[PDB]
């Protein structure tokens, strides 16, 4: 079951789609390729994640076998951990794949160095090694909003090389259910085996069972009392929430760096409007059981179940509206006018943008906007299973110390909401379920923007609680207690940095010998988001003159700028003097536009210390990067 080739001949299929994803969107685009690959070309498709196979014998692969590889890039042009193996089997084991017939499309972030290292990297060591590229490599931009467009564009390329090159008949998309539902009226909330939207079957039956054992993963989480939240910022609009995870009575570890995955759940406003648009507000405890049409289909979440719980804790039913669903959804339009509206918005690349996209419409906004508030009686709902994406984990850099505090996980999360004109919430899923959570455990007196079930699945998440996994990171403090640290991290940024210096203060505290830690922060306001400012000042005391700190206060002054570069140009005599002792770099916090400014920076100040050229230091920072004495907590 883990020979991926075996797989292929017990399942009579002829094409597998192969996905890398740490977020969900590779696996997402794999799901739709593969059902418009089986709707419009005939070819039995099959999606398999790297994880679930061994890769020893893939060489082995027959012509027959069409291979579509959907790959992320992550940490500095890392593989995700799903396809990690299979990277060190491809860079490392694999010999030939002579018969190999293969296409690539990478998902990357221009904004990142190493742009879709693992999409390049892949679509060339298949065809050295012998692999046939039957359709052009093509890559996402995640950096620049493109990724949904630029897949896009890559599947009609595809399609031409399908229809064209391959010689294959090519039918119109129509909806082939991989999965059936059956409304089970006999059953309700009061039936143990239904679930309510618990996290997996695991969480349904559980009397002889310790669900605060391990291990916890992706698959199973950990359900964690939040026992304190405070408002961090001062501002009225802005918000960020400092989380405090008790993890004591459980086997759930983590070390300072790692990251905290939180599951969510949907919104009331979401899953309202969601409800509304289909015309599903009288079914939510209507309960279903879902079978599989499909050998190799897994369905998603546990059943049987109700609509409303898979709504409000299994679909991610906020978020940009792909117009590969318009495409996908056309044929169940309510009535003409829809039908007329909808094919012209889902044939047109700009109007789609124009008038879903830039609106920040969810799925249900962009329907009712199309058919004039005419619900969507007509869709199945097994539909909406398939062609809506798992409700994924959001990770956090933990800010907590495992040294100083082994059974708390702490995590500093802003939040991100805004209000349209014309009264639509757009809103972070997560961050808004723990902006509540601290408006409810603190008794604050604010007005949420939008709500959530605190009480959760038959009140499992009663005690604020949440289901959280950790996830191991390679952003690490030195091996050696001595050498010093060179602490970047504006805004949220100070996460991590925060755990980092929480970990030095303790083992000063436990009498060891601890490296010089220089920390460069930045906020808008010395009184307004000025995240953990009363700590600092407590830890320097302990740190003595191993710890400086340098702030950056960009709108202290209306008139100039001044971010943590500025503060990092004005110490560069310390911070080349700390780099000549061997200092790690660690920056962390915004990717997009502070990572690479202040990458620059430490070039320039490499350039002149050094007397060479900026691009031979850039080169050289660079370098140091992939050696990991240039470490990046960036998102
Ligand atoms: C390794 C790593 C570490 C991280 N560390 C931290 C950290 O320490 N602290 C931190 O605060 N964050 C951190 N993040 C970011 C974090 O994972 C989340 O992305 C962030 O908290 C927002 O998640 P959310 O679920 O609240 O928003 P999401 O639900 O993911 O929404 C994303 C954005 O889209 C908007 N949106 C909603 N609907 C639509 C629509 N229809 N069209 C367009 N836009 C829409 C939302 O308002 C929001 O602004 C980290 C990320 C990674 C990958
Ligand atoms: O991040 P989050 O936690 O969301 O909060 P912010 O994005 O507000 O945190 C970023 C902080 O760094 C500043 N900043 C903005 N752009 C850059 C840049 N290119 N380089 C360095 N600093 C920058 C911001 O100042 P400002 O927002 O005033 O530009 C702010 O003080
Ligand atoms: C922490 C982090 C690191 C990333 N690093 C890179 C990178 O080094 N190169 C790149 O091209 N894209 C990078 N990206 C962009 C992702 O590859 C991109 O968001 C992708 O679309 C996510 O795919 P997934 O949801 O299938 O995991 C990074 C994204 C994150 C969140």
């Amino acid at each position: 079951s883990r020979d991926v080739l075996s797989t292929l001949k017990k399942n009579n299929k002829n094409t597998l789609l192969l996905f890398g994803s740490q977020t969900g969107t590779a696996e997402d685009y794999a799901n739709k390729l593969s059902r418009e690959l089986h709707s419009r070309f005939g070819l039995k498709t099959m999606v398999a994640d790297f994880a679930d196979y061994d890769w020893d014998n893939f060489g082995d692969i027959t012509e027959d076998i069409l291979v579509f590889f959907i790959v992320a890039t992550y940490g500095e042009g890392e593989p995700t951990d799903n396809a990690d193996e299979f990277h060190t089997w491809l860079t490392e084991e694999a010999d030939t794949l002579s018969t190999l017939r293969y296409t690539v499309f990478g998902l990357g972030n221009s904004t990142y160095e190493f742009f879709n290292a693992i999409g390049r990297k892949f679509d060339r060591l298949l065809s050295e090694k012998g692999g046939d590229r039957f359709a052009e490599y093509a890559e996402g931009d995640d950096g620049t909003g493109t990724l949904d467009e630029d897949f896009m564009a890559w599947k009609d390329n595809v399609f031409d090389a399908l229809k064209n090159d391959l010689n294959f008949e090519e039918k119109e998309l129509k909806y082939e259910p991989n999965v059936k539902l059956t409304e089970r009226d006999d059953l309700s909330a009061a039936d143990s085996q239904v679930s309510l939207g618990e996290p997996n079957k695991k969480y349904i039956n559980s009397e002889g069972i310790d669900l605060t054992k391990g291990p916890f993963d992706h698959t199973h989480p950990y359900l964690a009392r939040i026992t304190e939240t405070r408002e961090l910022f001062s501002s009225k609009e802005r918000h960020c929430i400092h989380v405090e995870f008790d993890i004591s009575e459980s086997n759930l570890k983590y070390t300072t760096g790692d990251h905290l995955a939180i599951w969510p759940s949907n919104s009331d406003e979401n899953i309202k409007q969601f409800a509304k648009c289909f015309g599903l507000e009288d079914k939510l405890d209507t309960v279903i059981e879902l079978k599989a049409l499909d050998s190799t289909y897994t369905i998603p979440f546990p059943t049987p179940i109700t609509y409303g719980a898979v709504i409000r804790h299994h679909l991610e039913i906020s978020g940009p509206v792909s117009r590969q669903f318009f495409l996908s959804i056309a044929g169940f339009a309510p009535d003409e006018e829809t039908k007329k509206t909808f094919t012209r918005l889902g044939g047109d690349k700009q109007e789609f943008a124009t008038k879903v996209t830039r609106r920040k419409f969810n799925i249900a906004d962009a329907l009712l906007y199309s058919s004039n508030n005419t619900p969507w009686s007509d869709v199945p709902f097994e539909f909406l299973i398939e062609n809506i994406q798992h409700l994924t984990p959001r990770y956090y850099s933990i800010s907590s110390s495992s040294l100083s505090e082994k059974q708390l996980i702490n995590v500093t999360a802003v939040v991100e909401a805004e209000e349209e004109a014309d009264g639509r919430p757009v809103t972070g899923v997560v961050t808004n379920l723990l902006k509540n959570i601290e408006i409810a455990q603190n008794k604050t007196g604010e007005k949420p923007l939008v709500h959530y079930d605190l009480s959760g699945p038959r009140g499992k998440f009663n005690k604020f609680k949440l289901p959280v996994h950790v996830r191991r990171s390679n952003f690490k403090l030195p091996k050696n207690s001595t050498t010093p640290v060179i602490l970047i991290g504006p805004g949220t940024g100070v996460a991590p940095l925060r755990g980092f210096v929480r970990e030095r203060v303790q083992q000063v505290k436990n009498g060891v010998n601890v490296g010089k830690t220089l920390l460069f922060y930045g906020c808008r306001n010395s009184n307004e988001d000025f995240l953990y400012k009363q700590e600092w000042a407590e830890y320097a005391s302990v740190l003595g003159e191993n710890f400086e700190m340098f702030n950056a206060f960009s709108r202290q002054d209306p008139s100039k700028k001044v971010y943590v570069q500025d503060k990092i140009l004005e110490n560069s005599q310390l911070v080349h003097e700390l780099l000549t002792e061997g200092a790690i770099i660690y920056v962390c916090g915004d990717a997009s536009r502070m990572a690479r400014d202040v990458q620059t920076t430490i070039s320039k100040i490499v350039a002149k210390s050094r007397e060479i050229s900026e691009d031979k230091a850039a080169e050289l920072v660079k370098s140091w990067k992939v050696q990991n004495r240039y470490q990046e907590d960036v998102w």
